[PDB]
């Protein structure tokens, strides 16, 4: 669901690498290539599924249609005119448009796209926030208005809604202790966070699989979580603005609250470096058990 900003592409690339990198000797060499948009080894199932993953998340390959979709290229260029030359973007979109219908397996999808990737590498890399120089520029222009590399997503949202130096900053003392506030500002902040860690989709829908992913990462079973979320969903408010807050509140107040806090805490840590698990997938152990900007909380 494009267009995608630099953080959104970063999320996609890092997630697809986390899910598809091999775990042995080939991990670091593979990572080093994929990071540079070198989709090799082409004969590797890991590379093939990594490539499929990225194509599916960006919408370049539609697994339901069983076809590639050049729409996202045009959407991306519309949003980021500085990131392409029209004739080159058109050439790239045309190559994708003319790919045949393709089966929804990693090998087929990867094999079909690979010639396009190679024939249009720089065009696609620039357009989808893969050019480090251009992307550095955009991050500098956006500053506080986009989550930055090496910045906790939670902190990004906190700074937006409860800025340092303001009379709002003090609320972080309660907020960071899982106090559920009721006001419009907190609902907006919670929307920022829930969407930033992908528990809520861009279209304001719950993604149960994302929540489950984080529970699993802190070594929890998810049966009770699914039961809780099913109950929460039956009481979803009609106001789209309040959906994220609704699920946050429901989780914090539920019979899975302790596991939720544990999972959410770990997610916060991992949100600070998107490539947290890339060099080697890190085992979780529960950390040892307040100040804001160095100022003690009451
Ligand atoms: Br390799
Ligand atoms: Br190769
Ligand atoms: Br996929
Ligand atoms: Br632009
Ligand atoms: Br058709
Ligand atoms: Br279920
Ligand atoms: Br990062
Ligand atoms: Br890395």
């Amino acid at each position: 669901m494009g267009p995608f900003d630099p953080e959104e592409m970063l999320f996609i690339f890092t997630r697809c690498m986390e899910d598809n990198l091999e775990d042995g000797a080939n991990r670091l060499p593979m990572l080093a290539k994929w990071k540079e948009w070198i989709n090799e080894p082409v004969d590797s199932p890991a590379t093939q599924c990594f490539g499929k993953c990225v194509l599916v998340r960006t919408g370049l390959y539609d697994p339901v249609a069983q076809k590639f979709d050049a729409s996202v290229i045009q959407e991306q260029f519309k949003a980021y005119p500085s990131l392409g030359e029209k004739s080159k973007v058109e050439a790239y979109a045309n190559a994708v448009k003319q790919l045949p219908s393709t089966n929804n397996d990693c090998a087929a999808v990867f094999k079909a796209y690979d010639p396009v990737h190679k024939a249009h590498k720089d065009t696609s890399k620039n357009l989808f926030h893969g050019n480090k120089e251009l992307t550095k520029g955009l991050y500098e222009k956006l500053g506080k208005d986009i989550r930055q590399k090496k910045q906790s997503y939670f902190e990004f949202c906190e700074n937006k809604y409860y800025p340092a130096g303001s009379d709002k900053r003090q609320q972080l003392c309660q907020i960071r202790q899982y106090t559920v506030l009721d006001d419009a500002l907190f609902k907006e902040h919670t929307d920022c966070v829930m969407k930033g860690i992908r528990y809520i989709t861009k279209d304001n829908q719950l993604d149960v699989e994302e929540v489950k992913r984080d529970f699993k990462l802190v070594n929890k079973d998810t049966k009770a979580l699914e039961e809780v979320l099913n109950d929460c969903k039956s009481k979803e408010p009609s106001n789209a603005k309040e959906k994220s807050w609704h699920y946050y509140k429901c989780l914090v107040e539920s019979s899975v609250k302790d596991d939720f806090k544990e999972a959410f805490d770990y997610r916060e840590v991992r949100s600070q470096i998107y490539a947290f698990n890339l060099p080697k997938n890190q085992a979780y152990s529960k950390p040892a058990v307040m100040e804001i900007d160095g100022k003690q909380c009451p």
